[PDB]
């Protein structure tokens, strides 16, 4: 039996073919994603999905996040550049050009710490299926090269993964979105997500998808919105207890954690409160954080990244020949795209009502799952 599963630059999530009906796998800690971050204790330990996540304000060294930007990449390509300017961890360079990482002295590689997050989910599938998981579908974006695509299935080989196919994310949210089964459509797939922002645009011809043209953002996804809100509640934490947090590390990683639930909440209720009881110790006395967030509040301050997403769209429309009524249907892909005023964006930038019939972080790996039931 073969699992289907989205690699994602920022979250992975697994998913199997259960008779015709799809399943997403809820991990061990009850998650249907798993953060694709993976660090090493200092004491010797190493850990992978939310474990990890929890930690890496505090241990930046030895935490690697977002690899999927340096995997099948050279040290000296423009987009391990760019990324090596954005880790606080090592990226080194392979013996062969390829961008390797450090921590702790040892050296790993994007296809290994990758098949660290593989193995944790492929033990995810074990605990379901029972016995073991061998054959897998696994998804990439559309614009991985030869290179790429080669050290993501190496990946899968490493955790002991038998990669059947690879498919490519905007394709795998289409079969997750059912217009396998139509006849003619020009279709346009938004994909915002934790790091990156993918805009593609297919058509299906009897059946049979095509890539058109694909743009978007590489550096712009779900992390800006995080740290955005994390420095204005830093800011007015300093203008209303005179501490900057950006001195305790704890204290920072318990902000950034809080800040993007309270970007989570905001997506379904306008108003959200974030206390933090016994966030830092000042010298008068133990200081805490309890703050009321509107939807409005958190709209202007992220305004700027969902106006940024605007451009690469219509570059799409371009290069694959379209206008806004040629795309018969808009599908929405990634959890960012959860946030209504990012939907209002794509309802005002296509002229039509966007899909939101699948998860959007659920939706590539659930279209994995239908190629993993068809191979089988
Ligand atoms: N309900 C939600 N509302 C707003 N933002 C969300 C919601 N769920 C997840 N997110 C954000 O969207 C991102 C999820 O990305 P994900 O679906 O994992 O795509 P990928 O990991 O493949 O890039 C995370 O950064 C998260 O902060
Ligand atoms: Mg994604």
């Amino acid at each position: 039996a073969v699992v289907g599963i989205d690699l994602g630059t920022t979250n992975s999530c697994v998913a199997v073919m259960e008779g015709k009906q799809a399943k997403v796998l809820e991990n061990a800690e009850g998650a249907r994603t798993t953060p694709s971050v993976v660090a090493f204790t200092a004491d010797g330990e190493r850990l992978v999905g939310m474990p990890a996540k929890r930690q890496a304000v505090t241990n930046p060294n030895n935490t690697f996040y977002a690899t999927k930007r340096l995997i099948g990449r050279r040290y000296d390509d423009p987009e391990v550049q760019k990324d090596i300017k954005n880790v606080p961890f090592k990226i080194v360079r392979a013996s062969n050009g390829d961008a390797w990482v450090e921590a702790h002295g040892k050296l790993y590689s994007p296809s290994q710490i990758g098949a660290f997050v593989l193995m944790k989910m492929k033990e995810t599938a074990e605990n379901y299926l029972g016995h073991t998981a061998k054959n897998a579908v696994i998804t990439v974006p559309a614009y991985f090269n030869d290179s790429q695509r080669q050290a993501t299935k190496d990946a899968g080989q490493i955790s002991g993964l038998n990669v059947l196919r690879v498919i490519n994310e905007p394709t795998a949210a289409a079969l997750a979105y059912g217009l396998d089964k139509s006849e003619d459509k020009v279709i346009a797939v938004y994909d915002l997500g934790g790091g990156t922002f993918d805009i593609s645009i297919l058509e299906i011809q009897k059946g049979v998808f095509e890539v058109k043209s694909t743009n978007g953002d590489t550096f712009l996804g779900g992390e800006d919105f995080d740290q955005a809100l994390l420095r204005h509640i830093v800011k007015e934490f300093k203008r209303e207890t005179g501490v900057d947090l950006t001195k305790d590390n704890m204290a920072l990683q318990r902000v950034r954690e809080a800040a993007e639930k309270a970007k989570c909440e905001l997506s379904s209720s306008v108003q959200t409160d974030i206390n933090l009881p016994y966030l830092t110790m000042d010298s008068s006395g133990p200081k805490h954080l309890n703050m009321k967030l509107t939807r409005a509040q958190f709209e202007g301050i992220v305004t700027d990244l969902i106006r940024r997403t605007i451009a690469p769209c219509q570059k799409a429309m371009q290069d694959a020949e379209v206008s806004k009524s040629d795309i018969g249907e808009v599908i929405l892909v990634g959890g960012m795209t959860r946030m209504p005023k990012v939907q209002q964006t794509v309802q005002d930038l296509f002229g039509r009502a966007p899909s939101k019939a699948v998860n959007p972080d659920e939706a590539v790996a659930i279209g994995a799952a239908i190629q993993g039931g068809v191979l089988a």
